[PDB]
């Protein structure tokens, strides 16, 4: 597609001959037959470009490099048309040329350093051109090192420039028919002088041509003509972008320097002065310093700077003087960077000169620093200077930074944006939506979500949940995308705060579980906690300024972007923090207790319980006769201390019925009331499974560990009650019943959950089988290996395998229990005896499955055995057990009386829908189964939000390190302020003369 390439451009050619040497620097055999000062165009001939094409760098590289061949007399508006369009090169949101000479084979480790640091990270942020000498020379040679560091440790598109003649291999860069691929001899083992090789750092080349073999400050008028047209263009959508700001950053150098940022100046392109740079550096930044000096007294010292600060060859003229006034005349647009003993940043100063260099108040033209501060996370200064109040602003104006803003993750900015009157409602739009979310980072978790998923962000949510205003709508975005600190402002902002804290709470731990990346985890983790925190802090401050209308109506309301209330939305989350709250803990005990007052004595209960007709004396505090008799029966308590008798009597009826009903006969009254009744349980726990999406209800009710212990509790005893009725299985189904009736029991402890004092002691039980198990698998090693042995020096003559592992086994783990049965192993107790033929003695033990007799070879050693069994098993492992205990119980105590209190919650909902009638008696109730208020409370709820915000301000300003901090900052103004009262008295005292 380059065939085009070659008409509009052209490689100059020396052609006329200007006094063996030629003044136009390329003395070859003989010019042509056609061919004073020599000068550029007088003595040139244009010819078509044979030179374009791109470098494919020999060996390391991206095999990617554009190399093209211009003449000096070209316009600027071509070479940029073709790099914007041809070559594919984005349009520079910046642009920033590095000058200089730095004179020595290597530069300052602390400028090469702000190089790397400062230029090219500002520039890859920001995706700006970095153009300079397209050699591997001097400055160009350092920023190619700088660009070269920098994509190491990752693209920095940074063009060059460069004359034709001084390049070195141009042999393989001349084709007339173009190279789309090309050879490049970079590494040129000759360094002849003039002529260097090409960096292959760069991706572009700019070869200027003009007729020489070689030569510097050729480039310079085609350079600024370049710079000055990207000062004067838009950045794509044509014009209606915004202009291409453009910095020339200069670092020593010579006099050439001096003309160029002169050029520049005149050219109204904003300049940069490194200090410390050195000759054709430092002298503009001293002159700086001065400023606008006294003519007396100062008058001199500039041929003194020029003497000392710049080379003595020229530096008594006063032509250097003359342009240095020249500059200073326009000082507004050039500044100077201040090392400031290794600043190491710089994009405060590029904004700072930028800003300086408008002068203008439209604020048409600073759109282009607005973005730059916003793709910089320079913030303050973009209020301090863009949002000073001189410049009005537009919704359409900040749309643009806020755009840029939120996708590029700029929490402050979007802050001071909105801060600045923005309606946000009349500005999101569907497409921005779009947008938005489109802006996940590469192969995101939320693209996956998107793919699998026009935002069509319902499902997604749906699919998280299980599928069972703006400010929402940017909250939700930003928790999506994990941009903390933009979700935190937004709920900030937003409306049902307590209601959106907790559903932030629990979509981001839903998030974190199915994130495989395993490290966002983590960060989603973080918020989620932050956001609990944050919502269980506002609700404490809601409950204590008004306790009734919080809690009741706060919570208990039906919830918003849900149907579950918000309660359930803190179940889902499992925000332990959120219940562990004094205000929820009330409220749940209220709801416990239903109508009822919650300080009823537990005794007073009870009477009431089984003296019916004393509910309705002052007893209790909570048709009038119908509806106190169902309030105090449908209370959540009464249903389950109702249920607990219950189970009592069941477990009463069962042992009557096990421990003398049964018999091998048909089943007797009990027997079968005990069955009609199993039956009930049964048809009980079948309703809370049924009504806890089928498969998805049917499995959370599995979850819960009580229910599986229903489950297993009602299918033995299924199978016991079979195995009972047929007639060759009365002992199996007798077996299985009783241990039937032991899960039942052991179920018992259901009860003791309900109790504050003792609810938190059964969750930490629960967490001991980490150190139960050690013990058990230390301990079964431990009798493995003494069991065997004993049994081993023994020998007895039973030697029958039931019998042997009896001996080998329970007969050890019963003497950790004190059962030491010495007559059975000690040879001293027992009585001699002739057994077998085999040789050696043998004793006979009394026992009767301590073996027919023993052997007593070396008995001595079994007793020793029992020694240190006794030992290790019953001292050292049980008082290691023990303090294992001990460790975990203080460790864990504090976490598990969170787990229980948030659990609470999850006991009440479940007795809350229990039908009223016990088990035995459910059966019936089976049978017989089959506005302007919210806005007020919404109100009310973000008063008290902002109030909690402005507190806590407040008191981050007042804090300690705050007032050190703004102290700080009012002592550097005063000294600013003593500086400039310093300069007034000294005029003052030489206009005393
Ligand atoms: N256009 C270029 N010409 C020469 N060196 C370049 C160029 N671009 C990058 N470099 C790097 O600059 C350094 C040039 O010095 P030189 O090659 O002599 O030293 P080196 O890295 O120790 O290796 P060696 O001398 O073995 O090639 C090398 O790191 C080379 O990779
Ligand atoms: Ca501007
Ligand atoms: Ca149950």
């Amino acid at each position: 597609e380059q065939s085009w390439i070659p008409k509009i451009f052209k490689k100059k050619t020396c052609t006329t001959f200007i006094v063996t040497l030629c003044q136009c620097g390329r003395p070859r055999t003989a010019h042509p037959a056609v061919a004073t000062v020599w000068d550029s165009d007088a003595h040139t001939t244009e010819k078509p470009t044979d030179a374009y094409g791109e470098l494919d760098f020999t060996g390391a590289g991206r095999k990617h490099s554009n190399f093209l061949r211009l003449s000096d007399r070209t316009d600027p508006a071509a070479v940029y048309s073709l790099v914007t369009r041809t070559w594919g090169f984005r349009a520079p949101n910046l642009v920033v040329s590095v000058l200089g000479g730095s004179g020595g084979p290597v530069l300052q480790t602390w400028l090469q350093d702000l190089l790397r640091r400062g230029l090219v990270r500002a520039a890859q942020s920001t995706g700006a051109w970095i153009v300079t000498g397209g050699l591997h020379t001097g400055i160009g040679r350092h920023v190619g090192v700088a660009v070269r560091d920098h994509q190491m440790a990752s693209k920095v598109v940074a063009m060059g420039v460069a004359p034709w003649g001084v390049v070195r291999n141009r042999d393989t860069l001349i084709n007339p028919k173009g190279s789309f691929p090309a050879r490049y001899r970079w590494r040129g083992d000759p360094e002849d002088g003039v002529q260097f090789p090409l960096d292959y750092n760069y991706s572009a080349f700019f070869l200027v041509d003009d007729g020489t073999h070689g030569c510097l400050g050729g480039e310079n008028r085609f350079r600024l003509r370049l710079e000055s047209y990207i000062s004067q263009q838009k950045t794509g959508v044509g014009g209606t972008g915004i202009d291409i700001p453009v910095l020339l950053l200069l670092i020593d150098g010579d006099e050439k320097m001096l003309t160029r940022i002169e050029n520049a100046t005149q050219a109204q392109l904003p300049c940069l002065l490194v200090a410390g740079s050195g000759g054709a550096a430092d002298c503009l930044a001293e002159t700086l310093e001065d400023t606008l000096a006294p003519g007396s007294g100062g008058a001199r010292q500039g041929e003194a700077r020029d003497r000392i600060r710049r080379f003595f060859p020229k530096g008594d003229l006063e032509v250097l003087q003359a342009q240095v006034e020249r500059i200073m005349t326009r000082k507004e647009l050039l500044t100077v960077y201040s090392s400031e003993d290794g600043s190491e940043e710089f994009e405060t100063i590029v904004l700072k000169a930028l800003v300086k260099a408008c002068g203008s108040s439209e604020a048409s033209a600073y759109l282009d620093e607005l973005r730059l501060a916003v793709a910089w996370n320079r913030v303050d200064i973009a209020q301090s200077e863009l949002f000073r109040g001189d410049i009005q602003w537009r919704s359409f104006h900040l749309e643009a930074s806020l755009m840029d803003a939120l996708l590029n993750d700029r929490p402050e900015f979007v802050r001071l944006l909105i801060s600045h009157g923005l309606s946000l409602g009349h500005f999101l739009t569907p497409m921005r939506l779009a947008q938005l979310y489109s802006a996940a980072p590469s192969n995101s978790l939320i693209r996956n979500l998107l793919d699998q998923a026009p935002p069509d962000v319902g499902h997604v949510l749906r699919m998280l949940l299980g599928k069972m205003a703006p400010w929402s709508d940017l909250l939700l975005w930003a928790l999506l995308l994990n941009r903390a600190q933009m979700a935190m402002y937004f709920w900030e902002m937003g409306s049902n705060a307590v209601s959106s804290a907790l559903g932030a709470c629990l979509l981001l731990r839903v998030m974190a579980r199915l994130e495989p990346d395993a490290e966002e985890a983590a960060r989603r983790k973080d918020l989620a906690f932050k956001f609990e925190g944050m919502g269980v802090d506002l609700f404490g401050e809601c409950y204590r300024s008004s306790e009734v209308r919080a809690a009741r109506l706060l919570l208990r309301r039906c919830p918003l972007w849900g149907d579950a209330t918000c309660l359930q939305l803190a179940m889902q989350a499992d925000a332990r923090a959120f219940f562990a709250q004094d205000g929820v803990q009330s409220l749940l005990t209220q709801k416990w207790w239903g109508d009822m007052a919650s300080t009823t004595p537990i005794w007073a209960l009870v009477l009431a319980f089984f003296c019916p007709p004393l509910i309705y004396t002052r007893l209790i505090t909570f048709r009038r006769c119908l509806r106190r008799w169902f309030h105090f029966w449908g209370a959540p308590v009464t249903i389950f201390m109702g249920n607990v008798v219950s189970y009592l009597l069941f477990l009463l009826l069962f042992s009557r019925v096990l421990l003398v009903d049964f018999q091998p006969a048909p089943p007797g009254s009990l027997e079968l009331l005990l069955y009609f009744w199993a039956f009930t349980l049964l048809c009980e726990e079948l309703r809370q499974g049924l009504s806890g999406s089928l498969s998805q209800r049917l499995r959370l009710y599995l979850a819960d560990s009580w229910n599986q212990c229903d489950l297993v509790a009602l299918t033995c005893f299924l199978l016991g009650v079979g195995c009972r009725l047929t007639p060759g299985l009365y002992h199996l189904g007798r077996t299985v019943l009783c241990i039937d009736f032991m899960v039942f029991t052991v179920r018992l402890l259901h009860i003791f959950t309900v109790n504050k004092q003792l609810g938190p002691k059964i969750v930490i039980v629960s967490k001991m089988m980490k150190d139960v198990f050690f013990f058990l698998f230390f301990l079964g090693v431990w009798l493995v290996a003494y069991g065997v042995a004993t049994e081993g020096l023994l020998r007895p003559r039973d030697s029958d395998f039931p019998s042997i592992l009896r001996r080998v086994f329970y007969r050890p783990y019963l003497q950790i229990f004190g059962q030491i049965p010495q007559e059975d192993m000690d040879v001293a107790l027992m009585e001699h005896s002739n057994c077998s033929s085999e040789p050696g003695f043998w004793a006979h033990p009394p026992g009767a499955q301590a073996g027919t007799c023993v052997s007593q070879y070396a008995n001595w050693l079994v007793v020793l055995l029992l020694v240190i069994f006794l030992l290790v098993a019953n001292i050292l492992l049980v008082n290691l057990l023990i303090a294992m205990f001990s460790y975990t119980f203080g460790k864990v105590q504090g976490n598990s009386d969170l787990y229980w209190k948030a659990q609470r919650y999850r006991l009440i909902r479940e007795f809350h829908s229990r039908p009223a009638l016990a088990p035995p008696f459910i059966v019936i109730s089976h049978l017989r189964l089959l506005k302007e208020a919210e806005r007020k409370l919404l109100t009310w709820e973000s008063v008290h939000k902002e109030n909690f915000l402005l507190a806590r301000a407040r008191d981050k300003r007042e804090s300690d390190s705050e007032r050190l901090k703004r102290t700080s900052q009012k002592v550097d103004l005063a000294l600013k302020q003593l500086g400039h009262i310093r300069e007034y008295e000294q005029r003052l005292k030489v206009l005393e003369r």
